[PDB]
């Protein structure tokens, strides 16, 4: 390959050097007698100056016709100039038009289009600066997670997607024909991580999880990226510490690296700066009391939906935990609170600013009889979970874990109006394409 | 949590120190008047010495009954002793039996069981040393990939799994009901990576890919982990360099870190040591000539199946490329060789020692008309690929990419007899459970 110079590399210190840009036309404007093409690539935008008396009439005329997203190779000499973007521009010697474009269907400012148009053209939308910014933030949060997980001694595993068990209820299961059998798409890798702790003790996975959720909210996708941890020996309080340490490191690392991207989306970084341990912790009992005190008609035992969480966040300026939920609005696998068996040892981590739940986790039931009984009480067939029950027969240990919704976290970090914008190609009940 | 000391931490230099082990009984043997329990955890095995006159009769009797996989907490004093495993043992002061076990259904040496028993009990099999070793090698190869990808300036993206397009043919597609519509499980994220290069230039993803492959071979799963790269500006030769640099770094890094694990599986590390650029490259034409020279009844235009690849590997002592395949045994998206349009600019990377294909990649067709025509020739509906065709309308650039089968790579690195052992919970046409 003939090497390119990235836009971010075009700096005043390269004054007088030859560079080869490769990218796409961002804007095309005649300035005096010259054509100024701003060329975008993955790293920034550079001003390329095209002079008729330098490139000749043929190239000059071609340059006039280059609309947004025209693919081009540009060779020229860098000139330091305090007036140009980045304090340096390229004086064009040669212009190769790969493909001229005049009708790119995403507007120059995407937010002047209907969100439905942007989704119809999601494959084109993702190359635009804000959409690309979201993907850079996403990769950085995940890289940060992997740094923390490696340093803290967790093992990465690669759990199954095709499964036969519901982890998070039958209502959100996708079912498919699988040769002579039927399979489900995994809602969560948790049950498999629980098997894996017996060999590896501290495990984690990042997998797509699948939820056939009919409700079309701004916090639900039908497919999302799910970062999940499970650890032998740890109780609920232990796993909550892991959660706050991990989330804080993810947020602080992304603040350090992606400030520019975050500032495209936020006027106020306060809640992100505030994201360091210890996070505030309230019981579900306290949550009910707070909600009732603000006039919300909620009763002990009621589910905390998105609206309840939203009101609860008003009292917090960083992520916070709610723990000790009523047993019967919580998953079959969660351990009872031994001090109060009406509750389970579960906690959710809620993001502030109205965002609500980003992590759900718990200590797991480690007693065989108790777990079997919960399976039966929930109308589940123990046959489908015999392997999971085996984990309580062959050297059971106390253990706990959690799942973080990556898109949910990105949506809070960037104050997105909908979780769909944090997925590369979002999936919702009416959206499968592109 | 009360902190534990890991087995690998029990070293002669801790002589006289109190430690708390937490783990599972590996073996239980009476030695003289004492009970020797070898305790395994995620990091190794430690000899714990239980003396009746120290722990008392009740604890001593309990210790006699502890079979393999009994979950235990052991507190005691480290004693340096050249005779013990690791040169240090723990003299037990306190023994807490969490759960006693006497009938763990995986044999002490798993390979004395039918592979079908091991798969029936896959959830139990994975905690055993060799199976756990494979997972450590897998996480290390992947960590190595991420190190290389970050250093070389690639962006991580998180592409969709629910899709409407076949990338790699209709025959291996899983189809499912999706609300009022139908969806497919992604065979490969490639088409979406191609969309993503327009914003991010150099992209990669690690995703589960799904192949409804009826043939039950030792190189096919119905679900596998697929590491895929796509890059703007790069041609086939460029992407081949990326492939050899990445694979070499993965292998060399895993050799550096996981020598102990690899030596459980290999007598000979030669081919791994040999895995550094430049890898040997032969044309498909040369491959046919080699095969015919060894008496294989293959003709130019024929598909190279597993058996052909196996024979071809006899001539190589490290991974190697085969390039320039006949157009009509290759995918619809691949770019024709401009020098010879009977061929496409595709290459596979084959592992030696009979293993064969670990990567398939190509330069992509970047001409709209040519791609449309190939879609139509293959009996595909261009409507299902309109978005993919858009990538050839709105600033097309030359580009290339590839997919690496992680399990396929693990199977070669560890000389596994079947790819299934490199998946945490393998999926094959008759195996969906556990
Ligand atoms: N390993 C575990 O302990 C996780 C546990 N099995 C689990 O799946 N919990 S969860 O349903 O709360 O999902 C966990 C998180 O996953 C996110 N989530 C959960 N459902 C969705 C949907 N439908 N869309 C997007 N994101 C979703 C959200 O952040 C939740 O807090
Ligand atoms: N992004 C790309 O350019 C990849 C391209 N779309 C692709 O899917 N190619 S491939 O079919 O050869 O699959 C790529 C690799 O994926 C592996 N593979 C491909 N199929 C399987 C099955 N069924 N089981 C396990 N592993 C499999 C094998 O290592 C192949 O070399
Ligand atoms: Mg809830
Ligand atoms: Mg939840
Ligand atoms: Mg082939
Ligand atoms: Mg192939």
């Amino acid at each position: 390959m003939i090497e390119k110079v990235y836009c971010q590399e075009v700096k005043p210190e390269l004054d007088g050097k030859k560079v080869r840009l490769a990218g796409w036309v961002y804007t095309n404007m005649r300035v005096g007698k010259k054509i100024f093409l701003w060329i975008r690539d993955s790293t920034g935008i550079v001003q390329a100056v095209v002079a008729k008396n330098v490139v000749g009439e043929e190239t000059f005329e071609k340059a006039k016709k280059l609309g947004r997203e025209s693919s081009v190779i540009v060779e020229g000499i860098v000139k330091a100039d305090e007036r140009a973007p980045g304090g340096a521009e390229v004086h064009v010697e040669k212009l190769e038009v790969i493909q001229a474009v005049s009708e790119f269907p995403i507007p120059e400012n995407p937010e002047q289009a209907s969100p439905e148009l942007l989704l119809d053209y999601r494959h084109l939308h993702i190359r635009t600066p804000k959409a690309s910014a979201i993907m850079k933030v996403k990769e950085t949060l995940i890289m940060a997670a992997r740094e923390w997980l490696l340093k803290d001694g967790w093992h990465e595993v690669f759990p199954p997607i095709l499964v036969t068990g519901a982890v998070e209820g039958g209502a959100t299961l996708f079912k498919l024909k699988y040769f002579d059998k039927y399979a489900y798409l995994s809602q969560s890798a948790q049950l498999y991580l629980e098997a894996a702790i017996f060999g590896l003790e501290k495990v984690w996975s990042l997998t797509p999880s699948f939820r056939a959720e009919k409700s079309r909210t701004r916090r639900h996708l039908t497919e999302f990226w799910h970062l999940e941890l499970e650890a032998a020996w740890m109780d609920l309080w232990d796993i909550m510490k892991v959660e706050e340490e991990l989330v804080s490191y993810m947020v602080q690392r992304t603040l350090e690296l992606r400030k520019k991207e975050i500032e495209m989306f936020r006027d106020d970084l306060t809640t992100l700066k505030n994201t360091e341990p210890p996070f505030p912790r309230i019981s579900y009992d306290e949550a009910i009391d707070i909600l009732q005190s603000k006039g919300v008609n909620v009763e002990w035992g009621d589910d905390l939906g998105a609206d309840e969480e939203r009101v609860l966040t008003e009292e917090f300026d960083r992520p916070f935990f709610v723990y000790g939920y009523p047993k019967h609005i919580k998953a079959f696998y969660m351990k009872e609170d031994p001090n109060d068996p009406r509750k389970v040892l579960a906690s959710d981590m809620l993001a502030p600013e109205g965002y609500g739940e980003i992590i759900g986790g718990s200590q797991r039931e480690d007693d065989y009889d108790k777990l079997l009984n919960r399976i039966l009480e929930e109308g589940m067939d123990p046959k489908d979970y015999e392997w999971y029950l085996d984990l309580r027969r062959y050297g059971s240990v106390p253990h706990s874990g959690f799942g973080l919704g990556v898109e949910r976290l990105v949506a809070w970090v960037l104050k997105l109006d909908h979780i769909r914008w944090a997925a590369l190609f979002p999936r919702t009940p009416a959206r499968l394409y592109p």
